[PDB]
């Protein structure tokens, strides 16, 4: 029941390091992924690390939204969910227009662009958020 | 004074792992959060993780500033500091449009938005950066 | 005496799987690259991947004569530094309101997708961030 220097093994117990820890090889962390048809034609990817790190990838088109209005789809499901809200920037394919999203605590995902009618816009690019 | 397979255990020194390392569990890095005032009306809540990654979240609305200047706030804390100037894109709420700063090592920020008038203009999103970009 | 020992430096070998919790109250090093790349058309790449998995991209440079679609025409990004798959990173165009984004393919070539650019160059900047796996 002692970790040698040498030889691959599985540790059990809170290990707290209260030095500096170096890891030369990979270091290898949960990770979770989650699709979210969010509404309006817009997807997201959502891959998140340590429970923590998330990067958010935009894809879809989105139509028939305003400012201020909660996308129509899928909340973010609860393991995904910041603690706070977090604005994720996107930009427009092929544009030179951005808009932003903020998943709110609740999973809910508030449109922060400007209007865009019924015509579809290509909503692409990745955003990063803290979950705790 | 050994480290066991089992146990909540305390560990000491510099430990180098040369090979791969897994963590099941969670892993709980160091974290510290700074709120600075830019200037201009632009907030910036930040958090640093591991004294490395640094995700920074736009709030405030920003006003009377132009390209290229500095803005007439709070310089960033030491801790939080970049090695080498990051830009970081935000936008603007509502809109079309989008702005960046650059986060000085000295403490600084530059706007590098469009001027803007007197009007303010609510500011949102998040960005990140290493404060050790370097290998 | 071949075990870990809860003080002192040491190099410890073997794959360790901690099953539980750890913390770290120090530092952790994990292994960091960078990389510089002239993407095309005016654009550099500065990228740093740490734990060969987490990139952040930091644009600069000034793009010109690039169009929608199109891809860039210089140095495709080197291999340990591509995303498995497609990734779509928003930069900023200095001192405007506009923005654009690139997609960093798996193969390291890399789309434009902002506007179409002329003649003129425009600045470029802003961090953007993936993961590799």
């Amino acid at each position: 029941n002692v970790v040698h220097k040498t030889g691959d093994e599985t540790i059990a117990g809170k290990k707290t390091f209260t030095g500096n820890v170096e890891v030369n090889g990979s270091l290898t962390l949960p990770v979770q992924t989650l699709t979210v048809e969010a509404g309006n034609g817009l997807q997201l990817q959502l891959t998140k690390k340590n429970n923590d790190l998330v990067i958010v990838r935009f894809f879809g088109s989105v139509s028939n939204i305003q400012k201020g209005w909660n996308m129509s789809g899928t909340w973010v499901d609860r393991p995904f969910r910041p603690a706070a809200v977090q604005s994720l920037v996107g930009h427009f394919a092929g544009r030179d227009t951005s808009f932003h999203i903020d998943i709110n605590p609740n999973g809910s995902i508030t449109w922060w662009g400007a209007n865009i009618d019924k015509t579809p816009i290509a909503t692409r690019g990745n955003g990063s958020y803290f979950i705790k």
